[PDB]
């Protein structure tokens, strides 16, 4: 009597109806909210369910254990599944523990993916039907029950073919459930030897190349006949969409070039002769190939090529706003390696970036953003990357002047901001790790942890609340007036261009200059036993390396996300000791070379461990979203990182 | 070729599939894409003609000119029509001597409106039908041939009443061609002359009330049944359609709200009871009504919230700039005699709007267009509609000064048209009459007609130039940013309150005025030798309300859209304008008013016209925009509006 | 507080809004000089006000809780645009700014006393699109105190904690903001509906009178002794805790004494006890909402007075009394 | 007209929803206020009009296709792609071309 099934289209429309005269009561069915605009030739399910009485039930969150355990409540005994999710969910895999039957409509276990049965047509194959198999722990690895074998007809209409469909049903569902209920499944196992993967599915979008074989454009033609997306292209300033082709005897010795009749149109190929019955302007609809080939005009000798080159992928202009700065000038650095890219820049000075002179691809107006406000305005309207990597927050500033760091760190990367609104362009806004500021979280997770920033009594976390603010209002102006953008995270990047030189008097700035000076110096402070801080570092190379990923975009996947950029791994509790510096201190050089002396007295003079001003837990980030949007993941350690950054220091002074 | 087709809809393409099943040779059928078809059904026509090969054309709009005389060359005598909407019929049809069969799908003649199965359904009638009629000289009034009878149900539902309506039609087309092929039809004389008009379905009057009869209710839930949107309230917040009832005792004595049971949920009516099985939720899952009261927290006894339907009604906000103008203080007067209106102004002066300032929604604040651009900024972003009614284009300013005419009506005008294009809001432009120019048709079309200007060393077009380029402008921003517009062109509109030049521009020509001004003294009425200019004037009355219709926009039917304001049909020269006035003068105190002598025979005075020596005949706006997206025409006559000018000049004169 | 002002002698109000409705009682008054407008287009009035006056309240607050999820590029324009542009007029003119401050400040805060001095502020991630008004205040407050220590602004800052009363109608309250807790269970009891259609006693919602809040308000604009300024300070009652169900018990008892007419009769209504599918779903935050008065009990010598029943009582005769079918 | 003249001829434009006369006004109003400054500012200005100017170097092969519609492009397209000339009618419509060397010693004159 319990039984559940996810039903789908015709065929669960019959099944359904075919059920209820049996008298089996569905449990329960679990479907989400149906779009708002979709072609909707078949019936509605969700009516007809409610006429019925069957309950809906919409679950907001699915993680909740809560609903697991309603889940395993209602003791799922027998579960039927047609075309729901294919194969269900892919997350979870659990919620089948004493098994389930999915049925599928292609040749399993390969062409994974979506439209399955459309992407077995397009490689032209003649031989479909249905695969039934249990589900298990295990995606794809239950054997097949059965596999019939339907012969694809060449002047198969879609008529013909409905009818087909339901005989096939028909016949399923009048004496074919008991054979599934009483338990003649085989099942030993599946696959598991070769694990061959073919070409990883590759997308290829929808570009109709000349150079692929005319028989796959017909199949996938056919395959994305209405009704369906289909075939759509472009060429010039006109775009032509392929809608209904008929297969005709293909010659070989067909002399190409000689066109002896242009209604209907046919054109040669490569290989064959495909003749298109009928096509759509775009901005219409159907109509008869002899007409467009009249208006057209082409003669004999006319060649299309395979791609117009009229758009192609442009240049991909990127604006950087900080391109003299670390991150500035490692990105700098890594984006003219490649040959699709522009890079501009308006930072106060040229020293680290005197390198770019005159590359084929390199602008520099070197102005400011305040000052020099209409240089951004137009240069966020010809680029379409934007990286605001600019800010003046020095962590003695919050003191000296904490107006600072909102006049110029809030309110001039706020105006950046509203400019990439105004022209719809895309930024990658640099946001801070300090945002969580004291969360209690062992990750810090970019999507489910708490931002706990101190009273508002402390002029400290104006700078984090400022950042906090400044990526909700990227996030409120892309989620309503459609701005594409990307907010990322470094997590204390450590490379051999942390903070040039001392000209500045930085040297008592923060302890990062302190660790710097540790090694020159003489500093007889090492015996600090960890200090209870794990200090996960990342080098440039890595985060320029994600970054570089973030500007790719490849699908865009990467639109509205927080990704942290960090090495959660890469901890070091006080550079071990000097351990590596100990190998590394050898070098090649004697000048200024002496051991160093022993000694210490207390820990309190080099970190404080105050009550305002302690970051609570440790700065270990989450990279969730990196490792799928950006499929990144960190491979240089702390040993190249220190022995690289010392031995570029050492070149930048020279001798004395 | 004969016998070309204007089909739309499933109806359409089943009579395509039957002319084509029969063997009649039709190669031309009429269909619109209709981009505002956002129905679930594409309704896609000739798909199966495109598949056979048959050459056929899709012609999208047939009132171009080129059209209409590649239609009307071939001199055919059949037009038939299957369900074709737009019918803004005309003279093509004149032209057959057989004219043109269409087909109704409701028992004409009576109650004819839009959408008649409204109209047919709600009366709760036990038979319907369709018509194949005649075309006359009115509008919708063919004669009856036959009447079909197939009876309704209540059980009956749409889906299955319309299959059959679809099989009946197939059958009757198919046994009744041979029957229009050799005619022998007996039409008898209809009753069109006694019929009623004056009356239209609008969805906004169809909220739930209490006090309507269960009988209305059902037949209305209907008439709305599936496939259709569905007719719904906006209750607090909560969504729901109705969908389907059941036949209960209407003897609910219990006041409107409760909840008789739960299992089915069934509520009290102030007559019978409707059992609300199921409902959709905005855009979600059309699921249960017990299921649905569970969900959001309410228990049996929730009673709703009387007439109220949450937040009906919003005062649409209409920003007119200019309102102390001709246009802007006649418009007021009439948008305030309505509710749903919250007017609001700015000019440099308020001494005609001197009747609303203690109006409860009139919000005048005084300003320019030019100091005051944050206001308009502001008003432009809160209000909803906008009006820039601001003139100040004086032939005598223009030619004295066009470069005032420039940055005033073309740069200030510029600035407000691009504050509704980044607020998203719609704009209802003044243009001109004057953009036709020297154009030489006989009829100024709104969509057809050349506008010609004089060479650029005339000064006097640079007003016609700026303001077609004006329209010009807000044309490619609704084709390339989504901007609502709807451009009107006042054509000689004639009232009191007219001015000297405060009503030259936006209004007309100072004729009336002057002879009013000359009569009121013993100023002759000397004409002048061209007598016969043959001017046709517009009544304010008639413009305001076609003004008002077009901020209506009922039915979306002004969406860019271009309207001519105008009374063609008004033709009078300045003769027989000076006999009117003169005689209305006369009336009946006759006392006062100076003596009226006037009068001359010669007047000719050899010449004294420098810029007189070029002059229109052309001048008739061509009103069929107005008559196919508003469904206005004029009423008022010159005599009417010559008399009331005088009254009112002669009350207004405040004098002794 | 403008009719708490216009009683006490030395004091000239200047007051701006879009509407008299509700203080239509003052506009005869010699010392009030209403302005209607909004503050959008009223740039120079503020600013010559702002430069004539001494004191300067922007109690302009257009924050709908609906509006936190609907476009809150509005929120963000008019809650912190226009409030940065107040508070440096007030820096401009060296005048004194009394800053309403909101509880939201804390969130999440974990203590059960929201002190204003060392109590954390808790936050969720910047994808919830709900917080973007608790930051942008905060960010207000972080400002005002930066200006009052590097420009040197006299400032207040004040932080309500669900005040109550007369005339709570406006625009968050009353049959227009049905989005409300209090509201909604009033129109159900004058409506004859199923009251006390919940499941269980709720959490402990503390509720304070509107007149000790404006006691309180008042005497921050005194500034007696000049030890107001630079402070933030708590007004609400953390004595005055009561569950919903209490509060409707009491209400009901308040209403059995003197039932007018007994022409509201109230009802009951049975739900699911499962309540599968219901409002919580994880949005608990906190389950205390106590404030700390240590501030206003050492600035301001103050201590709430008026406690719940006179509270119901006032606001029950006002909502029966003032309002009739039209 | 059958001479298109500078001071007698007419300028003749489609309607508003034709939105290719967008360019012929645009450059039509800038004549006018132009001429309206040179009136009221005793502005110096010179409005030429070149009509089919033609010759070598002009534009290259860009992002277009194939620069712009050209006529004589075309010819020289087909040409060295050994494509057929599509004789449209015939070849009835005329063309007059001029040389850029010999508007260019007009437009050094201006």
């Amino acid at each position: 009597m319990k039984t559940v099934v996810f039903a789908y289209h015709d065929m669960g429309c019959l099944g359904i109806e075919a059920l209820l005269a049996a008298g089996y009561e569905i449990s329960a069915i679990f479907t989400h909210t149906d779009n708002p605009g979709e072609k909707a030739f078949y019936g509605s399910v969700a009516r007809l369910a409610a006429e019925r009485g069957i309950p809906v039930y919409a679950p907001d969150n699915v993680n909740h254990p809560l609903w697991v355990e309603r889940i395993a409540q209602l003791s799922p005994d027998v579960i039927f599944s047609f075309y729901y999710r294919h194969l269900i969910y892919d997350e979870i895999l659990q919620l089948a523990p004493a098994g389930a039957f999915n049925l599928h409509g292609s040749l399993l276990p390969k062409y994974r993916g979506r439209a399955p049965l459309n992407w077995v047509l397009v490689n032209g194959e003649t031989e479909t039907g249905v695969t039934l198999h249990r589900m298990v722990k295990r995606a794809d690895a239950g054997a097949i029950v059965a596999q019939l074998r339907i012969a694809i007809a060449p002047d198969d209409i879609a008529i013909t073919l409905h009818h087909k469909l339901c005989h096939a049903a028909r016949q399923l569902l009048e004496q074919t459930l008991p054979a599934i209920k009483h338990g003649n499944i085989l099942e030993i196992a599946q696959r598991e030897n070769e694990a061959t993967c073919f070409g990883r599915r590759t997308p290829d979008d929808s570009f109709l190349e000349w150079h692929k074989p005319a028989s796959v454009l017909h199949n996938m033609v056919r395959a994305v006949a209405d009704p369906w997306p289909g075939a759509f292209s472009y060429v010039g300033n006109q775009k032509f969409t392929v809608w209904s082709s008929r297969v005709h005897p293909h010659a070989s010795k067909a002399q190409p070039g000689s066109v002896i009749s242009v209604a209907p149109l046919l054109i040669a190929c490569g290989d064959g002769a495909l003749e298109i019955v009928t096509g759509q302007a775009g901005d219409g609809i159907t109509m008869q190939g002899s007409q467009l080939a009249q208006t057209l005009g082409l003669v004999q000798g006319s060649r299309l090529n395979s791609q117009p080159a009229c758009t192609a992928r442009r240049r991909t202009r990127v604006l950087i706003l900080g391109v003299n700065g670390f991150i500035g000038n490692h990105l700098t650095e890594r984006l003219l390696r490649e040959d699709h890219y522009e890079v501009y820049g308006l930072d106060i000075g040229s020293d680290a970036i005197s390198r770019f002179l005159n590359h084929p691809h390199f602008h520099f107006v070197e102005g400011d953003i305040s000052i020099h406000s209409e240089w951004i305005e137009y240069h966020v309207k010809k680029c379409d990357v934007v990286l605001p990597l600019v800010a003046i927050a020095t962590p003695i500033e919050y003191t000296r002047n904490p107006l600072r760091v909102f006049e110029l760190d809030f309110e001039e990367n706020l105006r950046i901001i509203r400019y990439c609104v105004k022209y719809r362009k895309r930024i990658i806004f640099p946001s801070t790790s300090e945002v969580y500021g004291m969360c209690s979280d062992k990750y810090f997770d970019e999507d489910h942890s708490n931002l706990i920033v101190g009273p508002v009594n402390k002029p400290r976390w104006i700078y984090s609340v400022s950042k906090q603010l400044l990526d909700r209002v990227i996030w409120a102006y892309g989620e309503k007036e459609g701005l594409q953008f990307t907010l990322f995270r470094p997590f204390n990047w450590m490379g051999p261009r942390l903070d040039n030189l001392n000209a500045a008097r930085i040297g008592s700035s923060r302890a990062i200059t302190q660790l710097i000076l540790n090694l020159v110096e003489g500093s007889p402070i090492k015996l600090i036993d960890g200090g209870k801080q794990k200090r996960c570092f990342t080098d440039i190379r890595d985060g320029i390396e994600a970054l570089y990923r973030i500007i790719e975009n490849a699908g865009n996947r990467c639109d509205g996300e927080i990704i942290n950029i960090g090495n959660p791994e890469n901890e070091a509790s006080i550079e071990e000791l000097g351990e590596m510096l100990l190998a590394s201190f050898e070098k090649h050089p004697l000048r200024h070379h002496f051991p160093p002396f022993a000694g210490f007295r207390v820990v309190e003079s080099s970190s404080y461990y105050g009550k305002g001003y302690q970051d609570v837990e440790h700065r270990k980030p989450s990279i969730r979203n990196a490792h799928r949007c950006l499929d990144w993941e960190p491979k240089i350690d702390m040993q190249e990182t220190i022995d690289e950054t010392l031995d570029f220091f050492l070149r930048t002074v020279d001798l004395t």
